[PDB]
């Protein structure tokens, strides 16, 4: 687990140009999670131009939960 | 599934002050995912001050994968 903590600190430093020096783990909780990712390609109209988007939705139905993880423009729809 | 797509577009609009008008789903892929979230509380030294951080690590060992999901300062460590 200390291995996972050192990784987390490494990643944070790598990502935000930090220099946190890992000392010790003081507490760990862990949850096993399942669910379904939906990668939905959809057309939507943006101020009159029909465009194509990809949305990543994470759904955990065993706890009645969902959330939008990613939303990105793919390009224009054909016309 | 159209329900999930309308949700995704609603959330994107809600989050980035957009007005995308959902038209239709054109393609859906879905993946069932499991794994373990680790919420690791750790001490690390930031320029000489020992502080306390909470890191959220998602691990999917069935595909030899992990990633840092959140990293936040909790406060100072006791001195």
């Amino acid at each position: 687990i200390e291995s996972l903590a050192r990784y987390a600190v490494d990643e944070h430093n790598k990502k935000q140009n930090s220099l946190l020096q890992f000392e010790k783990v003081v507490n760990t909780k862990q949850q096993v999670v399942s669910g379904t990712i939906y990668i939905i390609t959809l057309e939507a109209v943006d101020g009159g131009k029909k465009k194509v988007y990809e949305a990543k939705v994470w759904e955990k139905p065993w706890m009645n939960f969902k959330e939008l993880q990613e939303f990105k423009l793919i390009g224009d729809a054909p016309s």
